[PDB]
Formats: structure tokens, sequence, C-alpha cells
């Protein structure tokens, strides 16, 4: 099961800047003999003038934690292959786009750089960065090799850069002969953790990678390294330098955890209204299990005079992005959401979490990951868990068992 694409898109639509990470980058140089090399500025990388111009113009002062290690590896001569894993928002897309723009020679009117995205909508996000960093390349044009593109059989395309989805790209490189694969200098496999979702996407990617010149630079980027992601990368990127950055560790040290005992949904709703009655609820998210519950809760709250924003799956991703952004600006004080709609999403400016229903997995057990990632976000936070059965009480006790910190009982009416 992979809702992966949607989540990856939403995270991009709302991302405004680099996520802060304090762990150190792990580099496994292809040759264990050769030393490690890092940079601390773009100038140190002797970039093509107009490319450097584009980099500053889009607001980048210096390379990010991950770029410090990737850029030099990618700009090495002769071109080395790279597998880079790091959580989203750490500068992976800016990196390989910089890589592509370095190798691309606008003089030559054929595809020189090829990037595979898992979906057209994600392709457009990469496409956005390219148009922006390479805005001082006059003759640089972009092509989308996607199922939607209605290109009629004919001559080869003249765009120096192609982005697209495995299925369409393979055809363009073979059957429909829109691209000469042997002329590709740089091949990027983006969002590997998302592309493994379809068995089809894997096989197609591999079969494309095999048509490339053997000295083509292969770059594969990924947020996570599940065993499946790893064994796939090994099949796509031969002789790889490997960059790994450990995901930031969420911390419940600065957070107050409560739970309220209830007997029905109607009581959970009253506990919550009481909570509004006591403290001013703002910058808060309320998590429900089903879309049915979320829309009901939001309707009931509105009726009680509380304005809330709903975040459920019937909304297009762009709509969820607009809501989330209003929530960040403080235009919205409270966000009601289903679990799935918020899973993995890096919503910012959240001081208060209300688990209207407790987070569980497909089976029925405590979803410790999701809990920690919600609550964790030395800044003070509030977390309130609504328990409404002996069963959901068990879940809470098992959550309080996993972590070794107590969830203090909170009496509905007594909230001093
Ligand atoms: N060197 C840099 N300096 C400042 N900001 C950057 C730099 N590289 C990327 N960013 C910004 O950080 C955010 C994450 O970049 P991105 O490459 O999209 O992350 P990823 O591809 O790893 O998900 C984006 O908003 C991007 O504009």
């Amino acid at each position: 099961m992979e809702d992966r694409a949607a989540q990856s898109l939403l995270n991009k639509l709302i991302r405004s800047n680099l996520v802060d990470n304090t762990n150190q980058v792990e580099v496994l140089q292809r040759d264990p003999n050769s030393p490690l090399y890092s940079v601390k500025s773009f100038e140190e990388l002797r970039l093509k003038p107009q490319l450097l111009q584009g980099v500053y113009a889009m607001g980048f002062n210096r390379p990010s934690k991950i770029q410090e290690n990737a850029l030099p590896l990618m700009l090495a001569e002769p071109p080395q292959n790279l597998i880079a894993q790091s959580q989203s928002g750490t500068g992976k897309t800016a990196a390989f786009v910089l890589a592509m723009l370095s190798q691309v020679e606008p003089a030559n009117k054929y595809p020189q750089c090829l990037c595979l995205s898992p979906t057209y909508e994600l392709a457009l996000q990469t496409g956005k960065v390219i148009e922006q960093m390479g805005k001082f390349y006059p003759e640089l044009k972009l092509a989308y090799a996607v199922r939607g593109n209605k290109l009629e059989r004919g001559q080869k395309i003249s765009e120096q850069i192609v982005i697209g989805t495995p299925g369409t790209v393979l055809d363009w490189c073979s059957k429909l002969k829109f691209i000469d694969p042997k002329k590709i200098k740089v091949f990027v496999l983006d969002e590997a953790d998302v592309m493994i979702a379809t068995q089809g996407h894997q096989d197609q990617s591999i079969r494309i990678q095999r048509m490339l010149p053997r000295n083509c630079q292969m770059l594969l980027f990924s947020a996570t390294f599940e065993d499946s992601v790893w064994k796939f990368a090994q099949k796509v990127v031969p002789d790889p330098n490997v960059i790994k950055l450990k995901r930031e560790e969420e911390t419940l040290d600065t957070i107050k955890q409560y739970y309220v005992l209830c007997s029905s949904r109607d009581e959970k709703f009253q506990a919550l209204c009481n909570l509004y009655g006591a403290i001013t609820i703002a910058q808060a998210m309320i998590f429900c299990h089903t879309r049915k519950t979320a829309s009901w809760l939001a309707a009931e709250l509105s009726k009680e005079g509380h304005q809330v924003a709903l975040l459920s799956g019937e909304m297009m991703v762009e709509q969820r992005a607009a809501v989330i952004e209003r929530f960040r600006e403080g235009k919205e004080k409270v966000l009601v959401t289903t679990n799935v709609c918020a899973r993995g999403i890096d919503v910012e400016q959240v001081s208060v979490v209300i688990n209207f229903d407790l987070p569980v997995d497909k089976d029925g057990n405590p979803d410790n990951e999701t809990y920690l990632h919600r609550i964790g976000r030395g800044k003070r936070g509030l977390a309130v868990n609504m328990v409404d059965s002996k069963h959901s009480m068990n879940i809470l006790n098992r959550i309080q068992e996993h972590f070794n910190k107590k969830i203090e009982r909170l009496d509905t009416d007594d909230l001093d």
C-alpha cells in the first residue's frame, strides 16, 4: 500500500525552506581509499557563471548539509554515480538540478539530461526548480515525457532536458524514438521511495537505465532506505558513492501529555468543548480516524461557534496546501484532519495536538511512529488523547508503555 505520491507532493507544495538537521552526513565513497571531500560555499565549486547567478537569484546563500557532500561528488570529473538518501526538504532536488544544469550544453539541441519522477505532478515540481535555477540560460527549454503529452509520431525533440514518468520515458527512448538515449549525459531517479510503489515503475526504470551510455552519470535520491529502496537502487546505480543523512529525531521531552476518559463520541465532543472553555485553542490539530468523523466534528464545532479548517481526502492536494498555508499564517486557528491526510505531512506552527481518536495501524495496534511524529511536531507543546472505551484505553496504556513517559489523567470538568 502506497499513498506515497500524494504525501510527497503536498510536502513540496507547502515547503518553504530547508528542514533543520543536526545529525552528520554519512559518506561511503565508491573507493574506500580516496578521502572524503566537502565544501562550505558555492564559489568553491567553480560553477558556470550564469548557473551561479541562478543559484543566488533563487535565494540560496550556501549549500545545505547534504549539498556540501553531494555537489562535489556530482561535479567530480569523470562523472561519478551517486545514491543519496535524506529526509525531504534537505535540498536533494536543488542538488541534482544544479548537477544537470552543469552538464547540459544548451548549444546542443537534444536531450542531454533525463529525470524520472513517479508522477506528472511531482515532475512539475522538479520542472519548477529547473526553470528557476536555469532562468539565465536563454536557450534552455524543458520537455515533459508524461502520459498526458500528446506528441504525434515524428522527429526527435530538441529540449535539452526531459522530465517524465517511467512508462512514457521508456517509449520516447525506444519505440517512438523521440529521444536518443545514448546521448544522455545525466540520469536522475527522483523520489525512489515513492517510485518503488508500482512494480511497473521499477521494471520500467531499470529498462531505461540500461539504454544509457555506460559513462552516463546515474543519480538516485530517496527520503528513506527501506530494504526495498536499497535493493532497487543497487540495480539502477552501478558503482555508487552513497550519501546518507539520518532523519531528525523527534523529542517528547518538552511536551505535556494528557488523556481524557470518555464513554461516547458525544462525550469526547464535550470534553473538547470544555477544553475550548478553559484554554485558548490555537495552532492546534485535531486527528480523527475516518473522513466521516472529521467532517462531523468540524460541523459540530462550527455550530458551537468554533471556526475550524477541515483537511480530508476529497480535497485536491493543492486545496490541502492552501488550507495548511492559511493555518501557518494564523488565518486559521484549528485544523481538523483525518489520519491519512496528515500522515507524514510536515505541517508547521502546531503547538497543540488533539487525538480525537488514537492512532493505530492496519492491524489494530498502537502506531507509535505517527504518535511521536504528531506530538514531537525545547519548545512547549500540548497533547490531549481522547479515550472512549476499555479497548482504546488499552491502546493508550500500550502507547504509554512503549515510551517510558506518563500520560497524566485529565478530568473533563476540572481543568485547572
Ligand atoms: N542551498 C540551499 N540554500 C537555501 N535553501 C535551499 C538550498 N537548497 C534547497 N533549498 C530550499 O530548501 C527546500 C528544500 O529543497 P528541496 O531540494 O526541494 O528538498 P528535497 O528535494 O530534499 O525534498 C526548498 O524550499 C528549497 O528552495
